[PDB]
Protein backbone atom coordinates (compact mmCIF):
# COMPACT_ATOMS: atom_id res chain seq x y z
CA UNK A 1 0.00 0.00 0.00
CA UNK A 2 0.77 3.82 -0.19
CA UNK A 3 -1.10 7.13 -0.14
CA UNK A 4 -0.76 9.90 -2.44
CA UNK A 5 -1.26 13.04 0.81
CA UNK A 6 1.20 15.51 -0.61
CA UNK A 7 1.08 19.02 -0.75
CA UNK A 8 4.25 19.14 -3.46
CA UNK A 9 5.30 22.80 -2.50
CA UNK A 10 3.69 23.09 1.13
CA UNK A 11 0.02 24.27 1.86
CA UNK A 12 -0.61 27.75 1.48
CA UNK A 13 -4.17 27.00 2.86
CA UNK A 14 -3.35 25.29 6.12
CA UNK A 15 -0.19 25.26 7.44
CA UNK A 16 0.41 28.69 8.62
CA UNK A 17 4.50 28.43 9.56
CA UNK A 18 3.09 24.66 9.74
CA UNK A 19 2.52 25.78 13.58
CA UNK A 20 5.25 27.68 14.66
CA UNK A 21 5.37 28.89 18.64
CA UNK A 22 8.73 28.96 20.83
CA UNK A 23 9.65 32.56 20.71
CA UNK A 24 6.72 35.32 21.05
CA UNK A 25 7.94 38.47 19.66
CA UNK A 26 11.58 37.78 20.94
CA UNK A 27 12.61 36.32 17.68
CA UNK A 28 10.71 38.81 14.58
CA UNK A 29 6.72 40.01 15.25
CA UNK A 30 4.10 39.38 12.86
CA UNK A 31 4.47 43.25 11.46
CA UNK A 32 8.70 43.01 10.81
CA UNK A 33 8.16 41.18 7.61
CA UNK A 34 7.43 43.75 5.69
CA UNK A 35 5.25 43.61 2.09
CA UNK A 36 7.09 42.51 -0.88
CA UNK A 37 5.26 44.84 -2.95
CA UNK A 38 4.34 48.19 -1.05
CA UNK A 39 1.87 50.94 -2.25
CA UNK A 40 4.53 54.21 -3.96
CA UNK A 41 5.44 55.78 -0.92
CA UNK A 42 7.10 58.63 -3.77
CA UNK A 43 3.70 59.03 -5.67
CA UNK A 44 0.97 60.88 -2.69
CA UNK A 45 -2.33 61.66 -5.20
CA UNK A 46 -1.60 64.01 -7.73
CA UNK A 47 -2.63 67.60 -6.49
CA UNK A 48 -4.10 67.02 -10.58
CA UNK A 49 -5.95 64.10 -9.36
CA UNK A 50 -9.85 63.99 -10.00
CA UNK A 51 -11.76 61.45 -8.35
CA UNK A 52 -14.63 62.56 -11.11
CA UNK A 53 -12.46 62.51 -14.00
CA UNK A 54 -10.99 58.89 -13.56
CA UNK A 55 -12.46 58.15 -9.71
CA UNK A 56 -10.26 57.25 -6.84
CA UNK A 57 -6.58 57.34 -7.19
CA UNK A 58 -4.54 54.36 -5.74
CA UNK A 59 -0.69 54.26 -6.19
CA UNK A 60 1.05 51.93 -8.04
CA UNK A 61 2.22 48.83 -5.96
CA UNK A 62 6.12 49.06 -6.57
CA UNK A 63 9.18 46.61 -4.78
CA UNK A 64 9.98 47.53 -0.75
CA UNK A 65 13.78 48.95 -2.00
CA UNK A 66 14.30 48.49 2.26
CA UNK A 67 12.52 45.04 3.31
CA UNK A 68 13.69 44.57 6.41
CA UNK A 69 14.22 40.37 5.86
CA UNK A 70 16.41 39.17 8.15
CA UNK A 71 15.20 39.90 11.70
CA UNK A 72 17.63 39.81 13.87
CA UNK A 73 18.39 40.74 17.54
CA UNK A 74 19.76 44.09 16.95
Amino acid sequence: SKKIKDPDAAKPEDWDERAKIDDPTDSKPEDWDKPEHIPDPDAKKPEDWDEEMDGEWEPPVIQNPEYKGEWKPR
